[PDB]
């Protein structure tokens, strides 16, 4: 407790003095509360009018429309301990699956060369005054003193700085410093790829979406039952304090100074954690606990992974009868479960994809679905179901959900298969309509709308509707400007390529599932989804809105063209069979 958190405390406390109160009204009761101190201050959802200009008919969907427009009590709850038998299968799993990871990986730290790369080409790196922006905290020397007074009390085992800022969601914002002492100690497992599929068989680290389903496609080729995808209700919330130590097992793969900076970021930030959350009643409130997750979000990726696949071993290990109750593990279970692990493990993380908190699970048959025990005991109890009622599997890899998606099986016209991403056609031109943040000029905008319209031309190419868009905005964008994102899967699109010669490599020449290399030499050999089935995932072809928006194209593309100004476009329409006279 305090000794550990009580310096960061101490810190706080003096630079609000003059404000600091052990408020009574407090409404924390799984939170540690210490006390608050004065503020004032909150970023909603702005439009993207190039893509909405060109997707028109979408104007009069609320399912898109409502997306532009705008839980705490979940933070606020708590996890039982597990039962002695499950904290014995935790910690048999977490310590064989560390060894398996590591067996062709070395744990190394992240440098600041490293770190400094990144921040000056936008990563996602949540941090919060001194400096403007990271950019300039990471050319600036000052800095650097910080994040070496900070290193050094992490070596001595204490903690002065790495506060969390907190904004069925939660994003802990830290400063930039504590994020570079967490990339630098714990970022080789995302750097290094420790969940790739390669390495860890049940990952998908560093898997585009066009390999997601030939992925679950394999998965179905194995002997078994059902494929089970259970999501859990609010994962980051069920992390224990008994996984949060699992998973510091890491350390015991590492040495010199880099096992005592990762010791120092799992026992000092993520089993002690020091938040500061604005209440409207405006007060900051200085609140602390144990367990739940509060990572970066790179570092959460990759703990996620771990724990979901540990949790998924577990619960195929209980289907198969490994052991017979989570109340105690005999000394011969304990033989019985290392011994599974050593003869059939590989083959069982092989059983599964999981992406993060996200899982499909292939079991060696469907005992899988009734098997609870552990599932429930461990935390991870299932979203919208009856805590005991068995999961319901499903029949076909092409209905499984898996990362907002589900997978076709589409075949070309000259025989060859493609396994192509899609989901609800609402979902993907309402977020194509979105923006984040302040300060747009009307070409970073535009460049925005590109790079949406060139992932469609490169995932959603099989949609009507989205084939057209895309090629509709490419044609409204100047030709050479650059797509970008301000938070930034493999991202193929984000090219000033020719999408044609992109769509070649990703779909032809680099797929592994791809025997035969021929080339397509045209959109027109590309194909799309069944008209029904197009129309099933929300296509409006067959609607008059959509008829007239199609035959009008050159007129909407001719008035983004006009806002934007006397530029250098690109005719894409005569691309598509209809356009081409
Ligand atoms: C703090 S983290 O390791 O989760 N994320 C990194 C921060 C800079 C690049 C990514
Ligand atoms: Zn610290
Ligand atoms: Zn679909």
């Amino acid at each position: 407790n305090l000794d550990i958190i009580g310096k960061r405390i101490e810190k706080i406390k003096q630079e609000h003095e003059t404000s600091w109160h052990y408020d009574q009204d407090h409404p924390y009761k799984t939170w540690a509360y210490h006390g608050s101190y004065e503020t004032k201050q909150t970023a909603s959802s702005m439009v993207n009018g190039v893509v909405r200009l060109l997707t028109k008919p979408w104007d009069i969907i609320p399912m898109v429309t409502q997306m532009a427009m705008t839980f705490k009590e979940k933070v606020d709850t708590r996890t039982q301990e597990p039962k002695e038998g499950t904290k014995k299968l935790m910690k048999i799993t977490a310590e064989w699956l560390w060894k398996e990871l590591g067996k062709k990986k070395t744990p190394r730290m992240c440098t600041r060369e490293e770190f400094t790369r990144k921040v000056r080409s936008n990563a996602a790196l949540g941090a919060i005054n001194k400096w403007k922006s990271a950019r300039e905290a990471v050319e600036d020397s000052g800095f650097w003193e910080l994040v070496d007074k900070e290193r050094n009390l992490h070596l001595e085992g204490k903690c002065e700085t790495c506060v969390y800022n907190m904004m069925s969601r939660a994003i802990w914002y830290m400063w930039l410093g504590a994020r570079f002492l967490e990339f630098e100690a714990l970022g080789f497992l995302n750097e290094d790829h420790w969940f790739s599929r390669e390495n860890s068989l049940s990952g998908v680290e560093g898997e585009g979406l066009h390999k997601l389903g030939y992925i679950l496609r394999d998965v179905s080729k194995k002997e078994g039952g059902a494929m089970y995808a259970d999501d859990t209700a609010g994962w980051d919330t069920r992390i224990t304090l008994e996984d949060l130590k699992n998973e510091e097992m890491v350390t015991n793969h590492m040495e010199g100074e880099h096992k005592k900076l990762a010791e120092a970021i799992f026992k000092l930030t993520y089993q002690n954690k020091v938040v500061r959350v604005q209440r409207p009643t405006t007060v900051m409130d200085i609140i602390s606990r144990r367990d739940q997750r509060g990572s970066g979000q790179v570092v959460t990726y990759g703990l996620n992974t771990f724990t979901n696949m540990e949790a998924q071993l577990i619960r195929q290990m209980e289907g198969e009868g490994v052991f017979k109750s989570i109340q105690h593990l005999t000394v011969t279970e304990e033989i019985a479960v290392k011994n599974w692990l050593v003869r059939v493990g590989r083959e069982r993380l092989s059983r599964m994809a999981i992406s993060g908190d996200d899982c499909v699970v292939k079991p060696l048959d469907d005992r899988f679905a009734s098997a609870l025990t552990a599932l429930n005991d461990m935390g991870k109890v299932r979203k919208d179901i009856q805590q005991w009622e068995p999961s319901r599997g499903w029949n076909d890899w092409t209905q499984v959900p898996f990362c907002s998606h589900h997978f076709h099986e589409l075949i070309m016209k000259d025989g060859r298969v493609l396994v192509v991403p899609c989901r609800n056609q609402d979902e993907l031109i309402g977020r194509a309509r979105i923006s984040q943040g302040a300060g747009w000029s009307l070409r970073e905008t535009a460049c925005l709308g590109k790079s949406y319209a060139q992932m469609w031309s490169l995932m959603y190419f099989h949609r009507r509707d989205l084939r057209l868009a895309a090629n509709a905005i490419c044609s409204a964008v100047p030709s050479h400007w650059v797509p970008t994102s301000r938070t930034t899967a493999t991202h193929e699109w984000m090219t000033t390529e020719d999408m044609l010669t992109v769509w070649n490599r990703v779909w032809i020449q680099e797929n592994p599932w791809m025997e035969d290399k021929t080339p397509v030499e045209s959109w027109e050999e590309i194909p799309y989804l069944g008209k029904r089935e197009d129309q099933w995932c929300g296509s409006l072809i067959g609607l008059t809105s959509r008829a007239t928006w199609a035959k009008n194209i050159q007129t909407a593309i001719n008035q983004v063209r006009s806002l934007i100004g006397n530029e250098e476009y690109t005719d894409y329409m005569p691309s598509m069979k209809r356009f081409r006279r």
